[PDB]
């Protein structure tokens, strides 16, 4: 599988190897804020990250993942639209070549400079690989990034990127606190969707926070120095690693707030 974000292997091509790309609950989507419905029965999100154990950071040739110990209930998401306990396995970002693009979800067609995805799996399915085969297997917390003031809690991530410049490189990344990436408010939109990269499985309850976080231009510039290619291969900057909005089809986006 040689999928990517280039002209010859990008999102418009993914359906040839992954036919679910044209399915009924693909992500991301545009969030029409005037069409989303407030649902008063939606509960507040419960983000319990105090015992989180980060292990490693990896450049996988499409983004970088910060990975966590998901062998115990150390960092979990529950409540909101979710039934059960969802364990944090990794987070990653999508970002642009310019500050006016980079997010996967859009809000009233507005694009943010980047988007953070905190990926969690439903513990009733035992492991991530089983969870991705279920319609309620994953819960992804999505957070928009806008360029402005620096985010202090992001800087530890930025400072390690030089050690994982190319595809396949990893580095130890212990004692990172993902709570430093969250905005003040946990108000959210939610809808059923999919992974946004191949295999594009329709297994995600998306929880997209309304409040973006601010990062500095210097922080996002360091993301843009990463490479899609392996060491010794022709340099292709890791930028614009986002899938565009897909048709909503027979879905409704719900809001936790009025
Ligand atoms: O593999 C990619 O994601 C890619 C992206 C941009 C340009 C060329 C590429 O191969
Ligand atoms: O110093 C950086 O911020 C950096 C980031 C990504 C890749 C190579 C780098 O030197
Ligand atoms: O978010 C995704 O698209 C994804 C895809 C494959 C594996 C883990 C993931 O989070
Ligand atoms: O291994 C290579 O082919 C190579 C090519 C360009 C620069 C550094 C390298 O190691
Ligand atoms: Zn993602």
């Amino acid at each position: 599988h040689h999928w990517g974000y280039g002209k010859h292997n990008g999102p418009e091509h993914w359906h040839k190897d992954f036919p679910i790309a044209k399915g009924e609950r693909q992500s991301p989507v545009d969030i029409d804020t005037h069409t989303a419905k407030y649902d008063p029965s939606l509960k507040p999100l419960s983000v319990s990250y105090d015992q989180a154990t980060s292990l490693r950071i990896l450049n996988n040739g499409h983004a970088f993942n910060v990975e966590f110990d998901d062998s115990q209930d150390k960092a979990v998401l529950k409540g909101g639209p979710l039934d059960g306990t969802y364990r944090l396995i990794q987070f990653h970002f999508h970002w642009g070549s310019l500050d006016g693009q980079g997010s996967e979800h859009t809000v009233d067609k507005k694009k943010y400079a980047a988007e953070l995805h905190l990926v969690h799996w439903n513990t009733k399915y035992g492991d991530f690989g089983k969870a991705v085969q279920q319609p309620d297997g994953l819960a992804v917390l999505g957070i928009f990034l806008k360029v402005g003031s620096a985010k202090p809690g992001l800087q530890k991530v930025v400072d390690v990127l030089d050690s994982i410049k190319t595809k396949g490189k990893s580095a130890d990344f212990t004692n990172f606190d993902p709570r430093g990436l969250l905005p003040e408010s946990l108000d959210y939109w939610t809808y059923p969707g999919s992974l946004t990269t191949p295999p594009l499985l329709e297994c995600v309850t998306w929880i997209v926070l309304k409040e973006p976080i601010s990062v500095s231009s210097e922080q996002v510039l360091k993301f843009r120095k990463l490479n899609f290619n392996g060491e010794g291969e022709p340099e292709e900057l890791m930028v614009d690693n986002w899938r565009p909005a897909q048709p909503l089809k027979n879905r409704q986006i719900k809001a936790s707030f009025k």
